[PDB]
């Protein structure tokens, strides 16, 4: 699944739902710490409707129990991101990945 843990705590009061375009700035990471993507990088935060499916799945699941200005560290399963196949030349077959997530709006 998706394990999730505050690195700042949010408001506390407003939770993205479906539907709804959530503005994020996020690492990833593989294990190890290696970064195999990051918004920051790209000075360009990344925006996802919740509840399309255009985000892995604990993103889908753990994302929806933030509150905004919350950043947290979401630690995800590989059945919940890219499972057996992995992405093959970035993620590893089975990987488990760590993301570091910042909840900056609701559009």
């Amino acid at each position: 699944g998706v394990q999730v843990e505050t690195i700042s705590p949010g408001d506390g009061r407003t939770f993205p739902k479906r539907g709804q375009t959530v503005v994020v700035h996020y690492t990833g990471m593989l294990e190890d710490g290696k970064k195999f993507d990051s918004s920051r990088d790209r000075n360009k935060p990344f925006k996802f409707m919740l509840g399309k499916q255009e985000v892995i799945r604990g993103w889908e699941e753990g994302v929806a129990q933030m509150s905004v200005g919350q950043r947290a560290k979401l630690t995800i399963s590989p059945d919940y991101a890219y499972g057996a196949t992995g992405v093959p030349g970035i993620i590893p077959p089975h990987a488990t990945l760590v993301f570091d997530v910042e909840l900056l709006k609701l559009e």
